[PDB]
């Protein structure tokens, strides 16, 4: 439910989340012993149309909890996540031989 | 791999694709032999520069291709396409017994 | 797991159901959506009491639920069905060449 | 083509069988050896339609023949057998510690 | 036995079939319920030198019978047939939305 | 995949190898290394034009190679090789104890 | 949960159990129909402190019962228990040819 | 097999492992290379004599060998080690963000 | 390396082992705790010239002991055990319902 | 399935056949083709009457072959066949470098 | 294609790598990121006369990278590589608890 | 295991080896019942002290064995075997149809 790429980039480590059709107030950020990026939630049930006929269902999300090491203890006021286009991003700052023989 | 539900309203068939990361511009909504929906478009590989260091990739990237038969009396014309938070939306306009013994 | 056979006659698609054990008070039989077969119902287990010892368990209980799709113009509105025998049937009523080159 | 369940009351031996759509003239409950019960027969084939188009066909029986080890033998002629609702019935009359060390 | 290609033209539904070393008399193509084309057959046996010693036989082809449906009705006397090079080909001649948000 | 049969008769040993939709000029039959028969070819795909719609698509195509090694002492000048009703043809000329205890 | 091995010395039927870190309190000895042992429990919850962290847990065990069936009605004011070393034990007092032709 | 847990308070790293039938001269703990604790010992069989018959064997016996890396910095020579009830225990001392964008 | 059949004819139960090659010295019958038939051996090695070259090798039997509990105590001065054709033979003397409801 | 060794002594090829519980009349000893040694016969089931009553049966019977090439000149007029003690033989006549760098 | 050791004496961490007949030309070892061993590397073609006819070839090596993570900041300019006998080496110079209870 | 390439050149068929780490007098050339070439040795293992620490090892040890079979009429006494950068290598010097249809 939340495929997640992480990259580190000379200036920080940048997290990748697809959490399609997903509202921020399902989703959660945290950094846990100093060290440790958190990232959990759960898509809510679409307050569709109650009565309607599904043909066919192959989205289907539910409850869910990750977490990565960091190499170095966050700054966790300068962490940014920003939700966009079902994608969640979190950005971390960071501070020859020879042959013979 | 562009995971989409099918639902059906009293007014409509109604189509939904999660699709994070890709902006309207990337996404094709379609109409094909007359009564076939054609959702199709790219999702971008963020190739980047070598400087950077990939830990973790789990996401996907590449082309996506799905399409629906629709009824052969559908309105056509009348098909509409949202894309919002990662996930595409697509309206289809449409046109007890007893027991002997 | 009620096993089911769709035979056709000049007359009507013929249905038959091996529902062994089930009373015609537990057999539902309906037509959803305008075209939509139901056959449903309960095979009620007989659980008991503690006096009794099984030596032996081989048959099933439970609900069961069958689904066919009629045709867009079948006799809806005379559609019998008929329970014996631990089966049940039911009845819906129907609206050479040369080689050489 | 038989499943069945072995239940012993205090007072006898209840064997179920589920016989669907077999008629008593091909069903056989005999006593061998003093006690083993023996079950067989065959559905014979529907005298239907003769030409009827068959679109699907689960309900495939065959020959069977089961037989059990009773835990005493049984007075022949006090076993009963019915069929009814495609279920055979044979009945058959019978006659703390401590912890220390 | 009968690998076979179904193409839809804009003139016709033009079906192959790898038949090799098979003779006419051995093949039938026939039309049933008015859209159903049959390509059934079997190759005879080779009256080749009876007492041959047989090093290796992969070419090992049996009875067939295989059924399309096909979309309209088809116009029998129209249907043509023709069997060469071990191929048999039977010819049957037939009569953008803008994405918001 | 070409299938071949092996078979010898008191004269040669005569190999058949199924090429439906073959035309001859499209088979190549040799005797490499002395006495290696190599049957080789291609089944042309006949790609066609885009106005064209594949319901069913099972005949191969391609090339096909078939080797078998010749007796030291055959008529290798002698080979004949014919084709006829997708059927290859290739003819290479030939050059009781009583139980005691 | 309970690896157990029975030995049948001429003194007795001997009966042995893995169950480390159980208490007594837990476990039980049971004799059912004069000739069956059965041994059960489940091995209570660690009240060690909470809060603490789990890095790796191997000793998962749940509830369980066992039954044996012994050889002779057993005297159960004879049947000795005792757990010890994490090893329940359950001790139950009991009364050439020629070849040719 | 010595099934062994791994948790950690704040004052040590706590392991425990299931040794039923395990007398302490038969266990010995160790640290080796300067922080990595050894747990081994053996599971003696009780062979006995062959007047004995056995019903069941379930339980394992011999060699057991288990290995953690503790700290580089931990209370080496403060490890403690008890065993009660066939379990043995080591006590090894020890020196939300906001979504938008 | 010995295929065993039983046979319970009403005067004797026979026994029959496939032991090609065997001699009479490499076999053994016995009888064992009054009701227990055991048969054990091992083929020699055929003490056939050492330096044969083994082209191929498929008999290859060895060490074996098989066991039958008799339904009664044998009288071991009765039973009799041949060898023969490699087949060695064991013999051990001994002394409807009606449906409705 | 007859298992067969195939030895070479400086004399000749020799084959051994396990065939317990066959009579020499029941095997036939042959060279097809000129060069192809031929071991084939029935090992016939003793069917017996229905009193009897199986209790175990693990020996195979039936018919077996079992074919050899010889060598295009071997004593073909001079294999001898014998049988005994359930084994089949048959005796077909017969007609350092030093590393551099 | 390169199946390596890694050997440490207290001296010096010592590799090897199974690489017959590749010349120093093409296998190459560095040092990355100050103590990471990187060997790669590709055998050529062997320039042996083209037209060679092939019976038989199990010899396939290609190319190949290989990595380790070394313990400690290894010093450049006295890291050994050899290559003999195919195998390439790459040395690396460096630089009891009483159960209670 | 020791992997070979077998090539045949106009002049002799070619057979090479990978035997890294093997020195000449560890492998031995020969030619065994006249014409079979067999190539032998052993790769030993460098057990050494136990003051070592073994990080990673998939180098193979140990005896290895390959046989070829040669022509009956090969240059056996002019057989060379020479052994360079782990590969020996041994020298056995040696003694269109038109389409009708």
């Amino acid at each position: 439910n939340a495929r997640m790429d992480w990259k580190e980039t000379p200036e920080a480590h940048v997290f990748k989340a697809d959490l399609p059709g997903v509202k921020k107030e399902e989703v959660k950020v945290e950094v846990e012993d100093g060290n440790v990026l958190v990232v959990s939630g759960e898509r809510t049930k679409e307050k569709e149309d109650k009565n309607d006929k599904w043909h066919r269902v192959e989205r289907s999300s539910g409850k869910f909890v990750r977490r990565f090491r960091l190499l170095e203890d966050a700054k966790v006021e300068e962490v940014k996540a920003g939700l966009e286009n079902g994608v969640l991003t979190v950005t971390v700052p960071k501070a020859a031989i020879q042959i013979s023989g």
